[PDB]
């Protein structure tokens, strides 16, 4: 099992918003408490199984978000968890603006979102598909008895120290 070290982006979300299924309804709400990466080793071990690149999820989880968007589409961009921000800059501030879609900056907030995603062309098709139907493994059923499954409602909570990424 894993312990040293583990992988570097998020699945449980990226996937989600993959779900062509009703699945959105129970986002609604999200778990706002974090998830620990032994769920995300599960969830990303169906993926992976399909035939799934790490480039494309990491694609996907570092995508960009604008400050207008969260307005209209609240709890969909950022991922569930995050805090400790950057600031700073030199010069300017950081804007949230895509070089290969200019219009996406002044286009509706839906279109934004799906702009960037499809913008990801580095995923396969049956990574694509993987994703959507990758269902909610065991381990998220149990953390997420809301959203998933229909009888666990446990929650234990593990602490640690881990963090990095950061682009322009």
């Amino acid at each position: 099992k894993p312990t040293e070290n583990n992988e570097d982006f998020n699945i449980v979300a990226v996937a989600s918003n993959f779900a062509t299924t009703d699945l959105d309804a129970d986002r609604g709400k999200l778990p706002g408490k974090k998830l620990p990466l032994e769920v995300l080793k599960e969830m990303e071990a169906n993926a992976r199984k399909a035939g799934c690149t790490r480039g494309c999820l990491i694609c996907l989880s570092h995508i960009k978000c604008t400050p207008k968007m969260k307005k209209f589409i609240p709890g969909r961009c950022h991922t569930y968890e995050g805090d400790k921000e950057s600031a700073q800059g030199g010069i300017g501030e950081a804007i949230v603006d895509i070089p290969a879609i200019p219009r996406f900056k002044d286009l509706e907030p839906m279109e934004q979102f799906i702009a960037q995603v499809d913008l990801c062309v580095d995923c396969t098709t049956g990574c694509l598909k993987g994703l959507a139907n990758v269902q909610c493994s065991d381990l998220l059923k149990k953390w997420l008895p809301q959203r998933c499954a229909t009888f666990a409602s446990k929650i234990q909570g593990q602490v640690d120290k881990i963090k990095g990424a950061g682009g322009d």
